[PDB]
């Protein structure tokens, strides 16, 4: 069993836009690197069912790249407002320690809220992400806006993961004027605009307990003017989607980059890459 392995996370509050066309860059394979697990997170509108039939174009153009580098699809689930995929390369899998499984949590009688937990074992070592989904006028377990639930959170059962990701749109956002984020944006200020940003304060509130972000270097990923870099300042320009991290056992997890992708901007918000390696 290897010392170490590499993970890859995307997730993009998209919308209503369909997949694109250059996926390398979207999952970080453009600089030629071969992450071992790769976990893909959406959140938009009428996904499960699928009015503009982009389901088959999703498999057709996922499977057709990621085949042939040697990645075997553990799982892809989808809600009508979430979508989580999770692959892992071939080489590491065995089918009877793999223990493949899924669960889906609903907030709301419409289904639209909650998240999706997908875990799997290689090596005797246990992974899981997760992705969420909150409204802002939603009642919930917490009283709060944020996409969190303990159900969700594999870090909290009696046996946690070896390696959890959370990723997606978390429902958090700067609490600031308008005026004054774009002006930390202009100057370039991250630091001075994430003392605003309310992942702080949900953890005050004991939620994502323990989970760390890798530092944030880029700007606020939302909101844009599509096919734009102008944000639309109609809302506070914020962090929309996050990826989070944690080891139940004590093991290392070292992010090694952490960026959104202004390269895509057809719509309003921009996707976030992580990139992690692993120690088992
Ligand atoms: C641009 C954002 C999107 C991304 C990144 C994305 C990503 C994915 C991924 C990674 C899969 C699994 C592919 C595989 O089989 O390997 C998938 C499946 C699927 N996608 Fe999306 N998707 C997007 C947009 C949409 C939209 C707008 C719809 C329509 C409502 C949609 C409908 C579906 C459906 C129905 C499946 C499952 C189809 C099946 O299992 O036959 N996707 N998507």
């Amino acid at each position: 069993p290897p010392a170490q392995l590499s993970v890859h996370t995307v997730s993009w509050n998209s919308g209503h836009e369909r997949a694109p066309t250059n996926l390398e860059e979207l999952l970080g394979l453009n600089s030629g690197e071969t992450p071992d697990v790769i976990a893909v997170a959406v959140q938009g509108f009428g996904f499960q069912t699928d009015k503009p039939q982009q389901g088959p174009a999703c498999v057709k153009n996922f499977q057709s790249l990621l085949t042939s580098k040697g990645y075997t699809k553990l799982k892809n689930t989808i809600t009508e407002t979430m979508g989580l995929t999770v692959y892992c390369l071939e080489k590491h899998l065995d089918q009877n320690t793999l223990k493949n499984e899924t669960i889906i949590v609903t907030v709301d009688d419409q289904k639209k809220s909650g998240g999706i937990v997908t875990s799997f074992t290689i090596y005797n070592k246990r992974f899981s992400f997760t992705t969420s989904r909150m409204s802002d006028e939603d009642v919930t377990s917490t009283n709060t806006k944020y996409a969190y639930d303990t159900r969700l959170d594999y870090s909290k059962k009696d046996d946690p993961s070896d390696f959890l990701f959370w990723i997606g749109d978390l429902n958090v956002r700067v609490e600031t004027n308008a005026t004054h984020a774009k002006s930390l944006v202009d100057q370039n200020n991250i630091d001075g605009l994430m003392a605003f940003d309310q992942l702080k304060k949900a953890k005050e509130q004991k939620l994502f307990d323990g989970w760390t972000e890798p530092q944030v270097t880029f700007k606020p990923t939302y909101k844009f003017k599509p096919n734009t870099d102008e944000y639309d300042l109609s809302a506070t320009p914020s962090w929309t989607d996050r990826a989070l991290y944690k080891s139940g056992t004590g093991k290392t997890i070292q992010p090694l980059s952490y960026n959104s992708l202004t390269n895509y901007k057809q719509t309003e918000h921009r996707p976030v890459l992580a990139k992690f390696r692993v120690t088992l």
